[PDB]
């Protein structure tokens, strides 16, 4: 069972050796649960692009058949009504309600806050590091920047997002096939607390609307529940919150760790916009924040791939991280090399193969530009501010079945 392999402590630090074995010996892998896992870049790309007809989100019947605990799991039923589980026209309706605030144009208008938050945070980080303290950069920068920026966009107070960060982490870990009974229970319970917060937040924004995404969603719902039902509203709030910062923080963590691990590639962070972006794309390819997606893709046909046949109705997952290191798509895949993404469109290598960390197709990440811009603003500043930064020991990873997140990124000045 590949999902238990990826969650095993042995493979927590570097799971790519197992992923390499999986691509070569079982690329269309059937787990013990009957869930399939695609590890080759070309198959992952096809599955993502084919979502719509060949693959769809689960119906009511699929949900009961594949997730028998669904009637009992608050987290699973909240997921079932997010737009990531839907196809057009429903998917098109939901996405258009939220896409404006994530466009290039609107993300640009956040750059002053990103700079301000970055400079304010670093000024305090510098003060502590010049005394010779050790700083958990994950805790005091990597999570803080996207939490604050997301809260501003979404309509949450900074106090709210910090109060809920622990609930978010707990919810996220229950969203994978290897989740233990305890993790699933804890996830459902935290989803309840998050849902109660949003009930309070909805009434506040109903009575006090601002230029934030939650206010737009609530007014849309209040005006016409066929544009956004009560079920779709609460799943959207819960879902966007889940996706709003945890993976961005992990990207920042990975970027800092790559900065310190490969001093030769650090020069890319000192160049023009294109050179900085190229570094960030290679961070995303080299170690995706989500190894695979919690989102099920249900086969609408028997799908024969080589000698393996995926039966109709089967849940299929995509190992984004493995496709990112597939030598058929990225030569010398274990080399960290920003030149792959220099001068090209975002996510596209100079040889025409895409990174997969943001997905592809109808469910391509809504927040990709928001994530990329935050790191493009702060990473060159970190690099210039602290040239003598080093690790003060091994980073402590958040043990996860599928997310590549950290509990600590301990640094100090040399
Ligand atoms: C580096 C940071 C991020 C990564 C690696 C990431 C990853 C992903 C992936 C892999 C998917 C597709 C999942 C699938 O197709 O099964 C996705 C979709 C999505 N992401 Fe991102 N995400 C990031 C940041 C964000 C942020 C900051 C937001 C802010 C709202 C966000 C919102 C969404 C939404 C709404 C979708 C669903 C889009 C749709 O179904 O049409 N993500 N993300
Ligand atoms: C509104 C939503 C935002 C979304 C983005 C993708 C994200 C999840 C699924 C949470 C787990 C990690 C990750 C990266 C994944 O796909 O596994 C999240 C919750 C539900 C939907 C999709």
């Amino acid at each position: 069972d590949a999902f238990a392999a990826l969650a095993a402590p042995e493979n927590n630090s570097n799971p790519y050796e197992y992923m390499r074995w999986l691509r070569e010996h079982d690329p269309v892998h059937r787990s013990a649960s009957g869930i399939f896992l695609l590890s080759r870049h070309a198959d992952i790309y096809w599955a993502l692009k084919a979502t719509g007809d060949t693959f769809r989100g689960p119906s009511a019947g699929d949900l009961a058949r594949l997730f028998p605990r669904a009637a009992i799991s608050r987290s699973l039923n909240l997921l079932a009504s997010t737009l990531a589980m839907k196809e057009p026209p429903t998917h098109t309706r939901l996405r258009r309600l939220i896409s404006r605030d994530f466009t290039v144009r609107q993300i640009d208008s956040l750059r002053p806050s990103i700079v301000q938050v970055t400079q304010t945070r670093l000024g305090n980080i510098a003060s502590s590091l010049e005394k010779g303290h050790v700083v958990n950069l994950h805790e005091v920068f990597s999570v803080v920047l996207p939490m604050l920026i997301f809260a501003e966009l979404f309509g949450m107070t900074q106090a709210d997002i910090f109060e809920l960060a622990a609930s978010i982490r707990t919810i996220l870990e229950g969203l994978n096939p290897h989740a233990s009974d305890e993790q699933l229970a804890a996830s459902d319970a935290a989803s309840l607390e998050v849902e109660r917060y949003f009930e309070g937040l909805i009434e506040k924004k109903r009575r006090e609307p601002q230029s934030d995404l939650v206010s737009v969603l609530v007014s849309t719902h209040d005006d016409d529940d066929d544009k956004l039902s009560d079920t779709e509203l609460i799943s959207m709030l819960w879902g966007i919150l889940l996706g709003g910062f945890a993976t961005t923080a992990a990207m920042i963590d990975h970027a800092i760790l790559d900065m310190l691990a490969f001093p030769e590639q650090r020069r890319w962070l000192e160049g023009d916009a294109a050179s900085v972006k190229a570094f960030i794309e290679e961070v995303l390819r080299y170690d995706a924040p989500a190894m695979f997606s919690s989102i099920p893709r249900i086969a609408q046909y028997d799908i024969t791939i080589g000698d393996v046949t995926i039966p109709e109705g089967a849940d299929v997952r995509v190992l984004l991280a493995s496709g990112n290191r597939d030598p058929a798509a990225f030569p010398d895949p274990d080399r960290f090399d920003p030149s792959r993404f220099h001068g090209t469109a975002p996510g596209m290598s100079t040889y025409g193969h895409v990174l997969l960390s943001f997905g592809h197709g109808i469910h391509f990440c809504l927040g990709a530009q928001l994530a990329r811009v935050q790191l493009a603003e702060c990473l060159p500043v970190i690099n210039a501010r602290f040239p003598h930064l080093v690790l003060a020991g091994d980073p402590v990873r958040e043990p996860s079945a599928f997310l590549r997140t950290f509990r600590s990124l301990p640094v100090r000045l040399d």
